[PDB]
């Protein structure tokens, strides 16, 4: 069976988003994560009050500021999300360094990967994919894993023209937990949560959410997130 399901929200009014948030009944067992910008988090901090909801940092890559967040009472963070990597140039090594560095500083830690239009159109998904994880790996030691979840995100489904198949998720979403099955242990594989993190709407949500692999959502901070929480049975 699955494990306990994510759905995350990456940063409309965010305050009345959070009035939302906070007078949804969730009925079913998942874990909700609103990640915030650092100017955002005192804010999100306040307000946020339902109890199914973390708050989660982003980007943190700083030992010092990692240990203010956890002080600060934020417990988890997302890194390695699309933009870093194409971007802000945040390599794989970067990513798992962060990674390691927030798994250290007592976070549960959401770690993006994904691969581009191109890798994807050249039929690269697979090693591309892969190196990312495995960069992250090499920096964690097993019991690590407890405190990972990872995000798939179909970079090369954003601003791109092309769409999401719940069969291309699942896909992407398998090969990534034969990987771990293979290289960390099946028994790690079992308990991972891997996430979907492409643009993703309530239908959609509820039907990707059906597949064996996917185990929740990294999506936007949006009224539809009610939905895409929803879908997450």
């Amino acid at each position: 069976s699955k494990p306990q399901p994510i759905a995350a929200a990456n940063w409309d009014s965010l305050s009345e988003l959070i009035d939302l948030f906070n007078s949804t009944s969730i009925n079913h067992d998942v874990q909700c994560v609103v990640a915030s910008t650092f100017v955002h988090l005192a804010m999100t901090k306040e307000r946020l009050s339902h109890p199914k909801f973390v708050i989660a940092a982003q980007n943190a890559g700083n030992a010092d500021a990692l240990a203010s967040l956890k002080d600060f009472g934020v417990n988890w963070i997302v890194l390695g999300h699309s933009e870093r990597r194409w971007y802000y140039g945040e390599t794989n090594e970067i990513v798992a360094d962060k990674v390691a560095a927030a798994v250290a500083s007592g976070f549960m830690v959401i770690a993006c990967i994904g691969e581009t239009l191109q890798e994807r159109e050249s039929g690269r998904t697979a090693v591309v994919v892969l190196t990312q994880i495995a960069a992250i790996a090499k920096k964690l030691k097993k019991a690590d894993w407890a405190k990972v979840v990872i995000a798939y995100e179909p970079v090369w489904a954003i601003g791109t023209g092309k769409v999401a198949t719940p069969q291309q998720a699942q896909e992407a979403h398998a090969l990534i937990r034969s990987w771990v099955s293979s290289k960390i242990g099946a028994d790690v594989a079992g308990e991972l949560r891997i996430l979907y993190g492409g643009s993703v709407n309530g239908k959609n949500a509820r039907t990707l959410y059906q597949q064996r692999d996917v185990n929740g959502f990294l999506a936007g901070l949006k009224p539809e997130f009610v939905d895409i929480i929803k879908a997450t049975q």
